[PDB]
Order: C-alpha cells, then sequence, then structure tokens
DNA sequence: ATTTGAGAAATTTATCACAAAA
DNA sequence: TTTTGTGATAAATTTCTCAAAT
C-alpha cells in the first residue's frame, strides 16, 4: 500500500463520520471528492487497496464504508495511552483527550519534575513520576506512548516504552526517534519553518 | 521543486545548527546522512534545486550551508505571529514560541470566551477579544496565523486573518481550511489514527 | 584520494479510461 | 440511468553513475 494512503484514508474517515451526522446513506466518490478537494478517481484507487465497498452504478453505502475503514485504521476498539512530560503539550493532549476522544483512553501521564509529580493534570488523572513508567505500561498493558518531553531525554524514553511493550509512540519532540514501533512524529516548529519556506516562494 | 524536498531541508536546517554547536566546521553528504538516516544521494539531489554549496571532493562548508539553507526556508528574519483560541493548544503554543523561539515572535493571542479574555495566556501576553483580530494584524503587520479553535470556526478565522493580510497559517483544527495562502496543517487525532493504521498492520 | 553534482535510470504515486455490473 | 473498479498510461519521486573537480 502506497504510504500517503493512509493519512487519506483518516481523511476519508472524518467525512463520512460527518457525513452519518448529516442523515446521508449512500455517497458517490464523486461527492466525497467535492467536499476533500480531490479526484475522485484517487478516492476510488485508494479503497481499492482494501477491498470492493462500492456498488456499481450507486456509489458507497456510508455506514458501512464507515465501518470498514474503522476496522482497517484499527479504531474499532479503544486504544490506552500515557503521556510523558506534563508540559504545555503534555497537558493540551490530556485535557483533550479526556474531554473529545473516546477511542483513545489516556490513563497516565508521567513527569520527572518533583513540583508536578503530584500535581493532577486533567480531570482524573495525576501526573505518575516517570520512573514508574515502565511498570504502568506493562501492568495496564499501555499500547500507545505520547512523548512530549524536550528532544535531549525523547530518545533515552522511547526505549523504556518500546522496552516496557509498547506498540506505537506520538513524538512531539524535534528529534527522529530510533525504535521498532511505529512512530507518527509531530514537529511544530518544522512546520512553522514548511510554513516560511512556501510563504517566501510566493514572495 | 519536488512536494517532500521542503520537510527535508527543514530536517537538514536543524542537524547543521547541531553541527555548528560540536564545533565542526566541514561536514560530507555521507556524514550528514548518517545522522539523518537518508541516503548521501537524496540530500545532494534536494540541494541540486537550489545551487551548488559543495566542494567537491572535500564537502560542505557547515556554516555555508546553514546560512543558505536558512536563506531558503525565510529563517534569516524575524516572523510575527498572532493565536487565535487561547485553549490547551493554543496556550502551549503561545509559552512555547515566546520562551524557545527566537524567530518567531507572537506578539498577540484572541479569544472569544469572556471568561479568558484579558487574562495572561504567556509571560507578558494577554489574551485579546477575537473581535480585534484583524485590526491587531492590519496594524503590526502580523504575517502568520495559528488556529487553535475548535474546527466550526477554523475556517471563518482563516478568512478573517487573510482579509487582514496574514501571509501563512498553522491550522491545528481538524478541518481542511481554504483560503489563498499557504496553509501548514497539523492534525493530532488525524495522526494517531495513521498510528493505529501502522499497529495493526504490523500485527 | 575523495566527494560533489549533473544526467540517466529505476521506482513510486496519480490520473485516466472504460468495461462491468447494480 | 450511473458509478465502481481494474489495467494501463502518465507523472512525480527516489536512486544510481560517474565525470569533474579538488
Ligand atoms: N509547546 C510547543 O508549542 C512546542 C513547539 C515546538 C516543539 N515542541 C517540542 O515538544 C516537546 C514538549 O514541548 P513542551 O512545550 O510541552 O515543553 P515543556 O517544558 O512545557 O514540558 C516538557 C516536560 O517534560 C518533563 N521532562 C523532562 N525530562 C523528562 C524525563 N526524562 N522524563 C519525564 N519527563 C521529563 C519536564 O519536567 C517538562 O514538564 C519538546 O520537545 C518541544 O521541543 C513544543
Ligand atoms: N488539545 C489537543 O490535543 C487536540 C487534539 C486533537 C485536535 N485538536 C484540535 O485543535 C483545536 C484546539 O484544540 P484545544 O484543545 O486547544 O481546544 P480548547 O477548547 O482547549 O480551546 C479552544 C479555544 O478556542 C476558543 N474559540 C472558540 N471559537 C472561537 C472563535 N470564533 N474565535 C476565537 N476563539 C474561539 C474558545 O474560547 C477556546 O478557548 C481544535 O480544533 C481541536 O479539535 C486538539
Amino acid at each position: 500500500i502506497p504510504k500517503p494512503v493512509s493519512k487519506r484514508l483518516v481523511s476519508y474517515y472524518m467525512c463520512l463520520e460527518r457525513l452519518l451526522d448529516e442523515g446521508v446513506e449512500v455517497v458517490s466518490s464523486e461527492e466525497l471528492a467535492r467536499r476533500l478537494d480531490l479526484k475522485a478517481s484517487q478516492i476510488r484507487k485508494d479503497l481499492s487497496y482494501f477491498g470492493e465497498f462500492g456498488k456499481r452504478g450507486v456509489g458507497y453505502n456510508v455506514e458501512h464504508l464507515y465501518d470498514a475503514i474503522g476496522e482497517i485504521l484499527g479504531v474499532k476498539k479503544e486504544w490506552k495511552l500515557v503521556v510523558v512530560g506534563a508540559g504545555n503539550i503534555g497537558r493540551a493532549v490530556a485535557n483533550y483527550t479526556v474531554m473529545k476522544e473516546k477511542g483513545f483512553r489516556i490513563i497516565g501521564i508521567f513527569d520527572s519534575d518533583p513540583s508536578k509529580i503530584g500535581k493532577e493534570a486533567a480531570p482524573g488523572l495525576t501526573v505518575s513520576d516517570v520512573s514508574e513508567l515502565e511498570k504502568f505500561v506493562e501492568e495496564h498493558g499501555v499500547e500507545i506512548g505520547v512523548i512530549a518531553v524536550p528532544a535531549e531525554h525523547a530518545q533515552e524514553i522511547a526505549e523504556r516504552l518500546e522496552k516496557a511493550g509498547i506498540k506505537g509512540i506520538l513524538n512531539f519532540a524535534p528529534v527522529k526517534i530510533k525504535v521498532s514501533v511505529p512512530v507518527e512524529n509531530i514537529d511544530i516548529t518544522a512546520s512553522l519553518r514548511v510554513l516560511t519556506f512556501e510563504i517566501v516562494r510566493r514572495n
């Protein structure tokens, strides 16, 4: 499966949830492409990699395709997350997941600063000492670790998660993590610098 | 300019700053590829698009190439940013830029909630009423707007920024913004769902 | 002795076109 | 009356060679 497909699959997934909220039961690839700003052929091709969910001369059943993509994306289950780093980013993600997301459940947040190791970072979430990270991940079968520590300590924390059996890592620190589990990176500063690149190109 | 180049250029830029902090004056493309986990040929190709910064049989002057990429990225200037939305994401980005970044200066943050209007979101940064957004952007020549409002209000905020002369937008809301200025998106939930995709694929 | 950079090839991704179903 | 889905084309991206500098 081509690399850019997974990203577009997530976009189709959110769009289908919107159509369900609107009451739409059937949608064509051209109607989907019209509101995502993509070519209908690309949408049909990407879905081709995983199966035949369409009805020739009719379209796609919104609920069936939504459920199908959800199964492919692994979203049909609840994912247990831990946040390492109770700073700006760590608390922002903790307060959001507990509130807005129902498929991702943050059950722990960790820090190394004695001032924060006792404070509450989100509703029903008390900051734990990072010394307990491995024990917590193994005991509660945590599956996703979000790294929100400075770059100088991201790799070390990444290896502890992988050692404790983490299945994947969401990395916010501006460094390339080296581990055997999947890693998605969110580099805010890199995005700004990609933005300035495009800005000066237009000028 | 191929699409993936700008992203890798930002990666070379951070790596070169690290080499400067280490005292390295000259570096080969193979040494750069060694610390970025890329092929040396790719690094040389990407640099080819913008000029000839290397010394045949020698390598690249670290400081000269750093300055060259910095000029291409548009980082040799100070960029004025405003944050719309003083929530979790908005406050996290405000406190970081004011503290950690020297090339991006957040000079304003805006919200529509009377409870937060007037409050301080970061050192020396007081939340302003979003009704003043356009006026602020025009007067102070703000160049980059960071959108940290719920998805239902992202497009409307994007159009006000573009109307006030904003040059680019960093978008955190899970929706595709439609404007004539460049837009870089950071979709945290989409990243998690791309991560779950990779997790269930491997296993 | 090395190491960059300019074609050329190889690889990957997007787009098209149309028969096949409903 | 139409729209999905498969092959094939087309386009974009990555990788490879190696002459030319040093
Ligand atoms: N906040 C932003 O907008 C932003 C922007 C760009 C990049 N980043 C990057 O995201 C990451 C976190 O950003 P932030 O704003 O939250 O910084 P922050 O200083 O507010 O929070 C970092 C937290 O990590 C803790 N920490 C440090 N070492 C630790 C360790 N071994 N174990 C456990 N905890 C540890 C610290 O106690 C601190 O609380 C950083 O790598 C940063 O470079 C953030
Ligand atoms: N916090 C996360 O980790 C996370 C994760 C996924 C997605 N997001 C998305 O990022 C965006 C912001 O996230 P958040 O956690 O900070 O939400 P938040 O509730 O913590 O803060 C959002 C702020 O936007 C303000 N607002 C609403 N409408 C406004 C308007 N017209 N003008 C000005 N201000 C307005 C609100 O007063 C609020 O303070 C959202 O779109 C969210 O879906 C965030």
